[PDB]
């Protein structure tokens, strides 16, 4: 944490495009993710579409975009995702269940920033190919079976998705507030390694890092790392577990009950993440996503000591009422949520947040949003854990 | 009504479906059906066998279970690798037709004795629970299941129970019938006749179908096939393809009012919920303001179109019926939301009940549907 930005990417990020998740059956995710983010279907390629290789399905909410893809039963040059192998995808979802199989962010060509990410060091996956349309689809693998994908498209376009993909518009179809992926955040055994692979092909840099002194729950804990692209808009945190503690890390039960590696966790933003979560949880009682369980009423008590100095006490009632977490930085501030375990094992999970603050000016003098302003609440840890624990005492 | 039964059937208890992860179609399936989650058997409880979770609205109980990454099973014939197999090879898909019975192993042994394939050799749950399996069709299993009148444990034992306030139904009441595909129908019927002593309630010769039921007339089993040297394709031989065999093709879910159940189905449709099939053409509807004009008012008809309902009529009832698209990835597996309006027929101590199939099963609007859409072609030159 020197906080340094040194501009190192070996290739244009220019931001998020998708993160695809793997199921053995598509349909069912996308229906539950979509009434439960308020992320409605936007695109599908299907048997419908002419695909019968896979079916895949697709959530947007502003930029927000959850594919959901599947095999079906046994062709292959239908594919409109040539990446895909059937044999991998029964796997993975043999291995994990509901978990990320890609990360894909949007470059300036797909060629180029595999050749400079191969060249770089990273492990090929899937060598680039032209989809038509002037679309480039290039995979390297970034952790376990997780790979991370490169999509590239002349800025106006046809297919708003990958060609071959048919838009889809319900009317009724309303969103909840998610505008962008903020994080992306995976599990590894040990981190330095991984770290260094990730940084050492894309180029990205450290923005941030926290170990576990008072960084993790109880006697276990976790070191993480932050890994940013040139602008900070792409950023890929990497958690692993602290070793020769007493108990075990969250951070092993994941990748135990995952069986490798993987994304832990995502954080979705909002420009009014407790309207957004107003939303959510309506759908909660529902099949919607249920949340973990409010702070106590220390944790608040303390959250206006400590940021009451930039928030209203009805914007903390409210943090309150919705078990919103809260964290400040240098210069800003982080509202935070989690959800429950997303699928079947205590692996995968969401994070719902706000950023505000942090809008400095360029050299014309227009405002831009420093991205991570707010931090990643690291300070919840330690807030929540000694709230809960002054919580029980109060009860004698 | 031959009264062949030979074990006590006394009605659907579940129907269980196996995919990679229950939370996501359990999820679903709850706000698409208005279902809510009546209890679990997962980690939280012990469990580190498999992961099931059970929607309930009223006596339709749909259970979702999944594998994990020994003792911990609550269910103990799930074997992961089958599971395994199963996603893999169907997607989502009905693993388990469940009946209740009065005993489970005498259920077993008589079956099997009868000529049933052995699945699962019976166990005691405990808490006089009863579990037993035989092979229904395909890889479908026909699941036993007896408990005490009372009982504990709402659904199986091992099982925490879930009350989330706020939870809703949508009216859905019970299970109707529960059809699967096959390739042969001769061979299969001969089979669940043989083992289970259900009788042919009537006969469908598109498609040819049986309707295997039990004595009550309570619990329906139908079975179609394809028809053999076909001119067109049969989308009972699209299911044996894409699914990859024999399996259940529908389930039909009964309701008191089919059509304020479905508003709620179809306000969830945007949003992630189950997608209804096309409404008919106005010829169609224009038509059940004929055959059907004396029994429904000409503003209940108005909200069948509305809303795409299909009518039909036998002997003594009507059929209220709409259809889900594939509710999987798969062109394979739909679910049926019907209401029965009528047949209350009286017994010889005055205690009139609800006759089973009252308004038959829609077979007439096959018919109906192509002929109105022709029609309705043809007059839009
Ligand atoms: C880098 C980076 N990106 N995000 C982060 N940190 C988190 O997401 C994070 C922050 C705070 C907390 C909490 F306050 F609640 F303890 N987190 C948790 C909570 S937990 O462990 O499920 C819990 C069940 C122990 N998970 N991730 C975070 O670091
Ligand atoms: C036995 C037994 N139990 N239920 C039934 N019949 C049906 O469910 C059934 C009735 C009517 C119709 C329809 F009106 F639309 F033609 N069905 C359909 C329509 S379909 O094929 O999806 C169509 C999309 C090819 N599927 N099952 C039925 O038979
Ligand atoms: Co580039
Ligand atoms: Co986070
Ligand atoms: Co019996
Ligand atoms: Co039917």
């Amino acid at each position: 944490f020197v906080r340094a930005n040194p501009r190192s990417d070996r290739f244009q990020a220019l931001a998020f495009h998708h993160v695809e998740l793997w199921c053995a059956d598509a349909a069912s995710a996308a229906g539950r993710f979509a009434f439960a983010l308020g992320a409605p279907l936007a695109a599908r390629s299907d048997l419908s579409t002419g695909n019968s290789a896979h079916a895949s399905l697709l959530l947007r909410s502003a930029s927000v975009a959850f594919l959901f893809t599947a095999p079906y039963g046994g062709a292959a040059t239908t594919a409109s995702i040539p990446s895909f192998s059937p044999g991998a995808a029964r796997r993975f979802a043999a291995d994990h269940g509901l978990a990320v199989h890609a990360v894909a962010l949007r470059v300036a060509d797909a060629a180029d920033a595999f050749r400079a990410s191969v060249a770089a060091g990273a492990r090929p996956a899937f060598q680039p190919a032209d989809l038509g349309g002037g679309f480039g689809l290039a995979e390297v693998e970034l952790y376990g079976d997780v790979v991370l994908r490169f999509v590239s498209h002349p800025d106006g376009a046809d297919a708003p998705f990958l060609p071959g993909f048919e838009g889809v518009s319900n009317p009724g179809a309303v969103d909840y507030g998610l505008r962008r992926f903020d994080h992306v955040v995976g599990n590894v055994p040990e981190l330095a390694p991984v770290a260094a692979y990730i940084s050492g092909f894309t180029g990205f840099h450290e923005f941030a890092e926290f170990t576990a002194e008072d960084v993790g729950t109880a006697e276990s804990g976790l070191n993480s790392v932050v890994l940013a692209n040139n602008a900070e808009t792409v950023l890929l945190p990497l958690n692993e577990p602290v070793h020769g503690t007493k108990r075990r890390s969250q951070i092993q039960t994941y990748l135990d009950h995952h069986g490798g590696p993987g994304v832990q966790h995502i954080a979705l933003a909002s420009d009014d993440v407790l309207g957004t979560l107003r939303e959510m949880r309506a759908r909660s009682a529902m099949g919607g996503f249920e949340f973990l369980a409010p702070p106590p009423p220390n944790y608040y008590d303390g959250v206006r000591r400590r940021a009451g100095d930039v928030l209203s006490e009805e914007q903390i009632n409210e943090c309150q009422e919705l078990g919103v977490l809260v964290d400040r930085d240098d210069q800003g501030v982080l509202l935070q949520i989690f959800t429950k375990p997303v699928g079947d094992r205590p692996t995968f999970f969401l994070e719902m947040i706000q950023r505000i603050g942090c809008m400095e000016k360029d050299e014309s003098g227009q405002e831009y949003q420093k991205g991570g302003c707010g931090g990643f609440g690291k300070g919840n840890f330690s807030e929540l854990f000694k709230s809960i624990e002054e919580y029980e005492k109060s009860l004698e």
